[PDB]
């Protein structure tokens, strides 16, 4: 295969196997300080996502160009606020292009900085997330341009180092996941042909069904008093894996205290008080009127079994009127994906770092979900 743009990367070659620990290339000691050049009649600009004009910009070019083509992303606002202002945030890491002559946004892509875990190293890095090209500029080659321009930023900020996902194969993969679903409304995703007959309708209802509250003594959301101890039990959970964000406590905070219609967290609260275990999942619901999906985010266990936990997350899911609830073959989910009923998606996704060559690992080791 060829990578006219990846082959000029600091990235290990598809095909080459990697047993070494480090960076590609060093850290720059000095940095362009002009912005790439754009195609004529295009130009940089910096969106500013707390004027609520200028993010109704951009979730308008999401839902339009983002993401069979027949089901497609519905980011909202409020949702696009959480992914991409968490603490650390940096306006100029809301890297947006505009035509000149009108204004209107026709591309988008952002860094949000993270603390990452990779085997043995803990670096700072970036999360990249929400690249997006009108479809009438797709190729046209502005999506490197968009690439080096956002590196270029990120490196002026001295972080040399990020991690992103992809569905395509790009030189080159450190881990491969593959989604999960798990229906909740039978009725509708057959409807709406996001789901297919395998069987009676009757029959799929009754496969599906759930109970209508969860089996978990204990289980409540998640409160402010809750932020120390959920840090503290994501921590320690992570280590068993060998990618995951470090968080700090503003940080679990932030992408974890719930907030309706964008991110659910409850926590296992014993008979002694003490939170032992939490599972959360975020909202994203596809356009078709909607189709309103749960995520799995970060699920935690240290006394309730993790499939009495993801049981109980289906229940609420389904309380709380989600369609279907998906979910990654990583960390442990492989160990209950199959006994609740969960289906095997189509869709892959590639976990990827830039300039840092290690060996690859199996879904199973990965312990990073991004939005
Ligand atoms: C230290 C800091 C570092 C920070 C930077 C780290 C890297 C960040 C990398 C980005 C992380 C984003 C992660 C998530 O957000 S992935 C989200 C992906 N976005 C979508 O799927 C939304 C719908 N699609 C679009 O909006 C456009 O089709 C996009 C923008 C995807 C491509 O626009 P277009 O269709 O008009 O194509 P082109 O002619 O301009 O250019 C083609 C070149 O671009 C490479 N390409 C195509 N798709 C992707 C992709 N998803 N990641 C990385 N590279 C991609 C492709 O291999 C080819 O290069 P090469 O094959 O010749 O080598
Ligand atoms: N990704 C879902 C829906 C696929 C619909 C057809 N592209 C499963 O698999
Ligand atoms: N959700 C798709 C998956 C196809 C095969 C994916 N490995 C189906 O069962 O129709
Ligand atoms: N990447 C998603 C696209 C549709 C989002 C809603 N399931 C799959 O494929
Ligand atoms: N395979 C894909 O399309 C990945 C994408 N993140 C969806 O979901
Ligand atoms: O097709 C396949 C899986 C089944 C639910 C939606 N995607």
């Amino acid at each position: 295969r060829s990578y006219q743009f990846w082959d000029t990367q600091p990235v290990p070659k598809l095909g080459e196997v990697v047993n070494t620990h480090g960076p590609v290339e060093p850290d720059k000691d000095n940095i362009r300080q002009e912005p790439y050049t754009l195609p004529q009649g295009f130009t940089w600009d910096a969106l500013d996502l707390g004027d609520r004009g200028v993010l109704k910009e951009l979730y308008t070019l999401l839902n339009e160009n983002y993401v069979d083509n027949m089901f497609r992303f519905d980011y909202s606002p409020e949702f696009l606020l959480w992914a991409l202002r968490p603490p650390g945030w940096l306006p100029q890491w809301h890297c947006g292009v505009r035509v000149v002559s009108s204004r209107k946004l026709v591309g988008f892509i952002s860094a949000i900085p993270a603390n990452i875990h990779i085997y043995d190293t803990e670096k700072k890095m970036v999360e990249i997330n929400f690249l997006c090209v009108h479809k009438k500029l797709r190729s046209k080659r502005v999506a490197p341009v968009l690439i080096r321009e956002i590196t270029r930023r990120v490196h002026l900020e001295g972080i040399f180092q990020a991690v992103y996902t992809a569905g395509v194969v790009l030189p080159k993969p450190v881990g491969t996941c593959r989604y999960w679903h798990r229906s909740l409304n039978p009725r509708k995703l057959i409807e709406v042909k996001f789901s297919h007959l395998s069987m009676t309708m009757q029959r799929t209802m009754k496969l599906y069904r759930l109970p209508e509250t969860p089996k978990t003594a204990g289980l409540r959301p998640m409160e402010t008093k809750d932020i120390p101890v959920v840090h503290q039990l994501l921590t320690r959970y992570l280590k068993q894996f060998h990618l995951t964000p470090v968080m700090s406590q503003e940080e679990v905070e932030h992408w974890f205290y719930p907030q309706e219609n964008i991110i659910d967290t409850f926590v296992v609260e014993n008979a002694n008080g003490e939170v032992t275990d939490f599972l959360s999942f975020y909202t994203l619901p596809s356009t078709i009127k909607s189709l309103k999906a749960a995520y799995s985010f970060y699920n935690v266990h240290t006394q309730t079994p993790l499939l009495d936990l993801m049981s109980d997350a289906l229940v609420l899911a389904k309380m709380k009127g989600f369609d279907v609830f998906n979910a990654l073959d990583l960390m442990e989910n492989k160990t209950f994906l199959e006994k609740l009923k969960f289906g095997i998606g189509d869709g892959n996704l590639q976990y990827y770092l830039y300039n840092w060559k290690c060996p690859s690992m199996g879904a199973e080791k990965v312990g990073l979900v991004l939005q």
